[PDB]
């Protein structure tokens, strides 16, 4: 099996797929599509949207996967990162749903001109962003372990890291002196996963 | 002796997926609808401060709280064999869910806005992402190994899809008239496959 991850942006929707693969110790090839090449490549991608995952086997047969968090969930599930009980599974999904709500605020700021981007940033950072970070903080407090859910790595952990990095892309100081539980989550995570720590250090 | 209470405000909102999976599973529950007037006082009693939420009471009267609509839905669906029976069916369940939620998110752009502003946004999405997403869902449905969204039996993907199509039609009751045969065909196949849901929806 050759796994290829096809995407536009370096820390976009593909991050959860890449992080999931990295934490599982599964090898993959990154293929980044330029803004210039997209018109040509679009019709070749089932569904016409990125990110997408092209899996090619030993005999050269191709299976396609699309919808970032559907792919992420599938891989996580295969590598035991979707919780170990129905109840852990619920808590993995709760946190993902929370992180995705936060991500959606961030998305409001994306590919807009330097001007409109900063009016939206100011609106969300005084709006749903702190509300959602508080909700995530409380969710983290309720874990039975040191990570988002239980004591071992799940998709919840990886989706959370990616969304937090997005918030700090909007205001680098936003979590400075605040949300100890979030800061602590990342500490505990990089310790449970040398791979991810190594992946994230590089970029 | 679990008492399941579904707490919400809309009525055909984010709770719908929870209600529909309970209905399909033939699991009984109580609807508690929160009025605008009552929300200020009820809000601090809901963990997370957001609806919908599910309050589960045993025969002793201990409380377990569930929040995040699609985390609750997924947990219920998983418990009742509606999240696919293989890892690949599971991926396909999530793919369709992800597609439906993209559509839902366009619909949300129109909500709780004054009549005039709502008409400007409705026109934008209906000539933009809405038809693009409906075409993607149509092709997803075509790729099913059976007559429903994934395989031949009910999954969460089926219920999330019908909820989102009803939202599209709330925006323009004619939008799918003579279009998207596979979507109409899906709902047909679904009501037939689930008397309980057909009953639930007719009323
Ligand atoms: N539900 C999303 C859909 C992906 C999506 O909205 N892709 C955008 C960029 S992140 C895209 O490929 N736009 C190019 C196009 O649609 O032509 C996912 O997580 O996979
Ligand atoms: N967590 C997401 C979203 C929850 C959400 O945005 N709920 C809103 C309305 S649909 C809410 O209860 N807001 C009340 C408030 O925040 O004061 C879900 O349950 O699907």
């Amino acid at each position: 099996d050759h796994i290829k991850v096809i995407f536009f942006n370096g820390r976009g929707r593909a991050e959860s797929i890449r992080m999931t693969l990295v934490a599982a110790g599964v090898n993959y090839e990154d293929e980044r599509i330029s803004f210039q090449d997209w018109p040509k490549i679009k019709p070749t991608i089932p569904g016409g949207r990125l990110p997408a995952v092209k899996i090619t086997d030993n005999h050269g047969h191709v299976k396609w996967m699309v919808e970032s968090l559907a792919i992420a969930r599938y891989m996580a599930k295969k590598h035991h990162m979707m919780g170990g009980t129905e109840e852990e599974y619920y808590n993995v999904e709760k946190l993902i749903g929370q992180a995705e709500d936060l991500e959606h605020e961030y998305y409001k700021t994306l590919m807009k001109p330097e001007e409109e981007k900063q009016k939206i940033i100011k609106e969300i950072l005084n709006g749903k962003v702190p509300v959602l970070l508080d909700i995530i903080c409380e969710s983290l407090k309720a874990s039975t372990g040191k990570l988002a859910v239980g004591d071992k790595v799940t998709l919840a952990d990886l989706v959370l890291i990616a969304v937090i990095d997005h918030v700090t892309d909007l205001d680098k100081e936003f979590l400075t002196g605040k949300y100890p539980e979030i800061h602590k989550h990342r500490e505990n995570l990089l310790a449970s996963s040398p791979r991810l720590a190594k992946y994230l250090s590089d970029r």
